C-alpha cells in the first residue's frame, strides 16, 4: 500500500478514489486513537523536549522530491506524539483547555467545505449561521431583541483592535480619509489588570501606547471607578479627547470583573464609548447563577467574547458585538446584497468559525453551556476552599475567585517559618513547573504581577477535569516542591 | 443509537468511548461521501437558494434545550448539501479553488491537536515547522541562505497590513509610543490594479486613504514606473514623506505583475521600503519556468504570499516575509525563549496553519508544487488560445495572460454586428452568471474594471480542472448566452 503510493495517486487522480478513502481513513484512525488517549489519565499531558532535542529527534526539514504516503502517515503519528494533550483532564496551562467532540466534528466538516466567508454566494449556509449565532449572543448580552451588529474575528486581540477602530471612527469619521493627523489627541482608558491587546491595538492604529492610560485597580483586581474619572478629567483639562474606555469582564490572571455599572455611568457622563473585553468572562453570561458578574454589559457600545475559551469551541472563535447597526460597514467599507458583509471587517479572506459554535450550541443547547460554565466554576471553588485552608498554600490576594482563576503560592516545608524569603519563593513556581513538564503529569501557568512574585495561576475550563484532578494537582505540587 | 444519545453522553463522559468512536466515524463517513462527490462531474457545483429560501428550507435557529445526536448528524448532512463544492472541477469563482487530500488530512489533525501558536511550551512541533517552512519560503524568494524573518497571518490582507505597520515603524520607531501625530505626513504608493487591503490597512493604521496614492497602469495591468517616480517627487516637493511602495506580483483581476526590478530601483533611489503583494502571484515562485515574472522580489523589504491560493493549502495559509531580522519583534513587542514569537504579531491567540502547508510540502516536494503551478498555467493558456480565436469572444486587454487569470466578454449572437451595444454587453455576464448558478453547472466571477464593463474573470488554481472542463465552460457560456 502506502509505501508505493504518493499524493499524485490520490483524488483528483482518476485511479484515486480507493487509495483516497483508505488514506483519509488511516489518518482518522490515528486521530481517534489520540482522542481516546487524551482522556486517559495514564497518558502524559506533555512529552517534553528542548527545541534542539526535538529538531535532532526527527527530520522536520523540507525537500525537493516527494515522500510516499507511509512516510506521510508517520509524520502525522510523530506530530501527535509530541503535541501537548490540550484536552487532557490535567492540562491547566491556558485559558483555552479541552477537546469538545461535537466541536471537533464541526471543525472537520468546516475544513471539508473549505470556503471563504466574504459572500453569501460561496458560503450561503455559513453566512446565515453567522447572522443567527451573533444575534443570539447579542440577546444573551442584553441588547433588546438581539439588536446590533457583529463579526467573528481571528482572536479577541483583533476584536479589541476592531472595537478601538470603530470607537475612533464613530467620534471622528474623517480619520478614515485623513488619518490621525487630522484629529485632536485621543485618549483611551483601561485597567492595570487588562489585556495587552489594547496597548498593541493603539500602537497599530497610530494612536500611541502613550495615549492608553492605565487605571488603578483594587486588591481584588478591579478597576477603581474614581481613578477613571480622575484620569478622564485630567485628559480634558489638557484639552485631550477621551474616546474610549475599555472595561475587562474577567481578567487573564485574577479573573477579576470591572464594575460595569459604574464605568457605564462614567461613560454616560463624559459621552465616551464603552467597550467590554469579555474574551474570558463572556462564558459566565450563559450562567443564570453567575451572569450578575457582568451586570452593566447591556450598556456597552461594544463587547468582545471568545467562545473558544470558556465555551470550549475549538480554537479561533472570537466575536465582536457592536450595538449600533451600520457602524462597522461604514467604518470598514472603501466604497440581496445585505448578506455581504465582506466590507464589514479588515480581513478579506476569512475562515469559517461559526459552524463549530453553532453545531455545539445545537448539540448542547443554551442550558448545556450553562451547566458546563457552572461545573468549571464550582471546581475552582473546590480548589479555592482546599488551598485556602491548606498548610503551605497562601492566596495571592484576599477575596474569593470571580471566575475559575485561582492564584496562589506554594511555600515548600523548607520556607514556611523563615524570618525576605520572598526571593526564594520567587523561584519555587519556575522549578515546580519545570518538574511538571519533565514528568508530564500536569501543566499550570505561573507569573508575577505588580508587586507579587512568581505565583501559580490555576484556571479551569476543561469539561474533562474532575474533583480527583484537582486533588491530584494539590498533591503533585507538594511532591515536586522539594525544594 | 443516535436518537437516544446526546453530547453529554460522549467523551469526556465515563460511558463515552464507544458512542464517541461511532459518532466521529459517522461524521467522517458523511465527509468522505461529500469528498468523492466533489470530484464527480455529474455533481452540481452549487445547489442555489436565495437567503430567504434557505432560511425557510431548514430550521437554523438556536434553542435552550439540547438536540440528540441523530439531529446533529442531519445538521452536518444538510450543511454539506447546500455548501458550494469548492473542490469541483468546474468551480472557477475565486482565486482559492480545490480540495487537497493531504491538506485536508493535515487540517483534520491540526483541529485534533487544538493548540495555540504563541509559545514552544504548548506548540513545540508547530513552532519548529513554522521556522523551517518560512525559511524555505525565504530561500525560494531569493534571500541569501533563507535569511530574514516571517509570520503566518490570518489573511494576506492582514499580512499587507503588517508590512505597512513595519515599514512605518522602521522609518519612525517613535510612532509606537507617540502615534501618527508625532510624524510627518506619510505617503504610500500602489498600483491602480492593486488589492484594496492597502487602502483598508492605511485607514486602520491611522495613515488615511488620502495618503495612499494610486500609480497609473498600462493596458496590460502593470504599474508605470515613471508615474511612480513622478508621484514620489511630488510628495517630497510638498514636504510629504514617502515611506512605502507596494508592488503587486499577480493582480486579482488581470493577473498582472508589476515590474519589480524598476520599482526596486526607484525604492533604492528614494530610500523607501519595497513591499511585494505576492498573495496570488507567489505560487509562480515554485516554477522554474514561470518565476521570472517575479524577478526583483529578492530586492524587496517584505513579501506577502498566500499558499492557500495557488499552492492549494486549505483556507488560511498566508505568510508575511520580512528581510530584516528582529524588526517584527521590535515593532510588535510591548515590553530558550527564541521560540516565542508571541510578541512578533498583532494576534495573541493564533491558529496553527503551518502543518497543512508543511505536510503537503512533504507529500508533494517542491517539484510537486512546481508541476501543479505549471499545470494550471498551461490550462489558462489552453483557454486563452481557444477564446482568442473563437467567434463571440473578445479579450478585455491585449497581451497574453501572466497568470491563470483570463479576462473576456462573451458577445451573444444577437449583439456581434450591432452598430453603444456596450450597454447591452454590460448586462450579459450578470445574466449568464445567474443562469450558471440556477443550473449549478459551473461558477465564474465577472466584474467591471475602470472603463471596461462587466467581463468574466476566469481563473485556474484547482488540480481537478482538466482540458474537458475548459471545453465544457466555453460551451456552457454559449448555451446560456441567449440573450
Amino acid at each position: 500500500n502506502y509505501a508505493f503510493l504518493h499524493a499524485t495517486d490520490l483524488l483528483p487522480a482518476c485511479d484515486g478514489e480507493r487509495p483516497t478513502l483508505a488514506f483519509l481513513q488511516d489518518v482518522m484512525n490515528i486521530l481517534l486513537q489520540y482522542v481516546v488517549k487524551s482522556f486517559d489519565r495514564s497518558t502524559k499531558v506533555i512529552d517534553f523536549h528542548y527545541p534542539n532535542e526535538l529538531l535532532q529527534e526527527y527530520n522536520w526539514e523540507l525537500a525537493d522530491q516527494p515522500q510516499n504516503l507511509e512516510e506521510i502517515l508517520m509524520h502525522c503519528q510523530t506530530t501527535l506524539k509530541y503535541a501537548i494533550k490540550t484536552g487532557h483532564p490535567r492540562y491547566f496551562n491556558q485559558l483555552s483547555t479541552g477537546l469538545d467532540m461535537v466541536g471537533l466534528a464541526a471543525d472537520w466538516l468546516t475544513s471539508t467545505a473549505n470556503t471563504n466567508m466574504f459572500t453569501y454566494e460561496i458560503a450561503p449556509v455559513f453566512v446565515l449561521l453567522e447572522y443567527v449565532t451573533l444575534k443570539k449572543m447579542r440577546e444573551i448580552i442584553g441588547w433588546p431583541g438581539g439588536s446590533g451588529d457583529g463579526i467573528f474575528s481571528p482572536g479577541g486581540a483583533i476584536s479589541n483592535m476592531y472595537a478601538m477602530m470603530i470607537a475612533r471612527f464613530k467620534m471622528f469619521p474623517e480619520v478614515k480619509e485623513k488619518g490621525m493627523a487630522a484629529l485632536p489627541r485621543l485618549i483611551a482608558f483601561t485597567s492595570e489588570h487588562s489585556h495587552f491587546s489594547l496597548k498593541k491595538g493603539a500602537a497599530a492604529l497610530g494612536i500611541g501606547t502613550d495615549s492608553v492610560i492605565l487605571i488603578k485597580c483594587d486588591e481584588r483586581g478591579k478597576m477603581i471607578p474614581s481613578d477613571l474619572e480622575r484620569r478622564i478629567l485630567e485628559a480634558k483639562q489638557k484639552g485631550f479627547v477621551p474616546f474610549l474606555v475599555s472595561a475587562t469582564a474577567g481578567t487573564t490572571v485574577y479573573g477579576a470583573f470591572d464594575p460595569l455599572l459604574a464605568v457605564a455611568d462614567i461613560c454616560k457622563k463624559y459621552k465616551i464609548w464603552m467597550h467590554v473585553d469579555a474574551a474570558w468572562g463572556g462564558g459566565l453570561l450563559m450562567s443564570r447563577k453567575h451572569k450578575w458578574k457582568l451586570s452593566g454589559v447591556e450598556r456597552a457600545n461594544s463587547v468582545t467574547w471568545n467562545p473558544h475559551k470558556m465555551m470550549g469551541v475549538p480554537l479561533q472563535c472570537s466575536a465582536l458585538l457592536v450595538r449600533e447597526e451600520g457602524l462597522m460597514q461604514n467604518c470598514n467599507q472603501m466604497h440581496d446584497l445585505s448578506y455581504d458583509t465582506g466590507d464589514k471587517a479588515l480581513q478579506c479572506g476569512r475562515h469559517v468559525d461559526v459552524f463549530k459554535l453553532w453545531l455545539m450550541w445545537r448539540a448542547k443547547g443554551t442550558t448545556g453551556f450553562e451547566a458546563h460554565v457552572d461545573k468549571c466554576l464550582e471546581l475552582a471553588e473546590y480548589l479555592y476552599n482546599i488551598i485556602k485552608n491548606r498548610e503551605g498554600y497562601e492566596m495571592v490576594f484576599d477575596g474569593k475567585p470571580q471566575h475559575t482563576n485561582v492564584c496562589f503560592w506554594y511555600i515548600p516545608p523548607s520556607l514556611r517559618t523563615l524570618e525576605e524569603r520572598m526571593s526564594r519563593l520567587s523561584k519555587v513556581a519556575p522549578v515546580i513547573k519545570a518538574r511538571m513538564m519533565e514528568y508530564g503529569t500536569t501543566m499550570v501557568s505561573y507569573q508575577p504581577l505588580g508587586d507579587k512574585v512568581n505565583f501559580f495561576r490555576m484556571v479551569i475550563s476543561n469539561p474533562a477535569a474532575t474533583h480527583q484532578d484537582i486533588d491530584f494537582l494539590i498533591e503533585e505540587i507538594e511532591r515536586l516542591g522539594q525544594d
